[PDB]
């Protein structure tokens, strides 16, 4: 920013090689920072191979103002592609993040997967909603700043992210707004003076959101950039997925998972402490007994 | 009634016969209430003989919220009675509805849990504590917080005060600060006068998340005293059972679509302009997947 310039909203920048606390303290501070080299070079482009024919199948709706239009969303990521199931999900610094926004000492796992999607806003594809990603919990708004987090995206880009193919409008720091509102002229005062900043990615990279961040997909102006994306939607224990993984994902695939992964999809469970209790559990016992996992 | 003697909390009481609107006004009013007759005296009976070697077979611990309580959770699996018709229970769902469904969303409600309960002779008191302590950020957004859980808490055998009838707060849904029930952070602590919910089987109470209680002591030497927990949360919370995963398949094609929905065999629709399935496949109802139309 040349001196005398207005400065816009801090968005921090971290080598996938950086510290947890490191990149945990840029996303408590601003909601949200970068990882570049998330997922590594050729990592993202066997994936993006992988999931290219469940997209080529997708059509696209051209209609309105809700978040489908000319947007393709695909979420069967661990079906369709063996190097997310087997090396993306296993990304020891994911962990290391979602321990340090969810997890309580002595709990375990406070953590487990809300959706794994691939998103490919096509060109000329309006604006998406602004929206904090925490409004899947309606209750969540109303407890403002101060509330506990309930949901973090890890939204790794797949083809380059430009402010121009529709990459993601960031509102860093609209998590410690005194009031979190649904964002509308209705709702919002601040609507229409909203200052956000793209998220400018290559393949690979990632920016670590706060369910309490304003954001949405850009107008893609292109004519020839679909722009696709990979969000890892990771949620505290207590709250429902939207995807029902543990009923889709084959249990030969759950078999070659992790433990930890095991828990992430709802194929293991967790116990909570207040008294304690397996959350998803089946009578007592973690349902991975009956599911022939522990053994 | 009593003699100048202290007049307890009412715990207001309905036959399963009196309209939903009439229940809903005394939960509201309460965050409690008793509805007698929530299921036969035929159909408590062969539930309870339907699970009770389920029961028998389960070690009693003695030594903590499980000390000398039995807790048994696969109702579906043992019982015809439970997921046949006890499951079915209309007048549940009327109430269910106008706590959890928002307009044009469909079912805003499924299972948290199916649990039986059965204090044994001498356990003793439980702490008090509002259910909805199991999703730990409730508390925190007060009475004006959108309920989370509700409980429908049948008495499967008598509830009487000295074998152990839960002790209910009727009205602590509404005390401006919610707190954990404990000398550090409760005030109140120690100067709580709480209720006991008498029942006779197939009577039940619902009961809000909001609401503080907890099983009242069991002071007698024969009494095993046997309810039947459903628990029921709103769509976008965690079940405590994974019942999708553990009920068979071969149970969930003979339920109805709403018992589908309710255990997690089943998506229902949340509107944000935006549309999603949640617990679904790909934009689609796990239902398809699944096999169930
Ligand atoms: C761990 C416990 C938790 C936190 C949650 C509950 C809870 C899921 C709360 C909601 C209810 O609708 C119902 C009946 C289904 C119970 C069952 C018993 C447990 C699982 C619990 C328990 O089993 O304690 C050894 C407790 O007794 C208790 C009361 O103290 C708790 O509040
Ligand atoms: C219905 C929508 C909901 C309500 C919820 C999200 C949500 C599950 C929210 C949490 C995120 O981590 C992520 C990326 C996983 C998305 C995926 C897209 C949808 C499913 C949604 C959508 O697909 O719109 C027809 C939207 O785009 C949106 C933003 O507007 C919504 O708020
Ligand atoms: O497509 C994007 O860039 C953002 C996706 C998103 O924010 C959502 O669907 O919730
Ligand atoms: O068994 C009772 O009467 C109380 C049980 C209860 O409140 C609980 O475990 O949450
Ligand atoms: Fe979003
Ligand atoms: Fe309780």
């Amino acid at each position: 920013v040349p001196r005398g310039s207005h400065m816009p909203p801090r968005l921090q920048r971290f080598p996938a090689t950086a510290s947890a606390d490191e990149i945990f303290a840029a996303f408590q501070e601003d909601g949200c920072v970068v990882i570049e080299g998330f997922i590594s070079p050729e990592q993202v482009a066997r994936f993006s191979q992988e999931v290219d024919p469940a997209m080529e199948k997708i059509p696209v709706e051209v209609t309105n103002g809700n978040s489908n239009d000319r947007t393709k969303r695909f979420s069967k990521c661990v079906i369709a592609s063996p190097t997310f199931r087997n090396e993306i999900i296993e990304s020891d610094l994911m962990h290391e993040l979602c321990d340090r926004v969810f997890s309580k000492p002595g709990e375990g796992m406070g953590y487990h997967f809300n959706d794994n999607m691939v998103i490919e806003v096509q060109p000329g594809a309006p604006a998406q909603r602004l929206h904090r990603d925490q409004e899947l919990y309606p209750w969540w708004n109303s407890m403002g700043p101060a509330g506990p987090e309930c949901l973090i995206n890890f939204f790794c880009a797949v083809t380059p992210f430009t402010e121009e193919n529709g990459a993601t409008r960031l509102v860093p720091g609209s998590h410690l707004w005194p009031e979190f509102t649904q964002i509308n002229e209705r709702d919002c005062p601040q609507f229409g003076k909203i200052e956000t900043v793209p998220a400018i990615m290559q393949p690979g990279d990632c920016y670590l959101m706060s369910g309490k961040v304003i954001h949405g997909a850009g107008h893609n102006a292109t004519t020839t950039d679909r722009r696709r994306a990979l969000a890892l939607s990771i949620i505290r224990r207590e709250l429902r997925p939207v995807q029902a993984f543990s009923l889709s994902v084959p249990m030969k695939l759950a078999r070659e998972m992790s433990e930890r992964s095991q828990t992430m999809f709802g194929f293991r469970s967790s116990v909570q402490h207040c008294d304690m209790v397996h959350f998803w559990g089946n009578d007592g016992k973690d349902i991975a007994h009956h599911l022939g996992l522990i053994s």
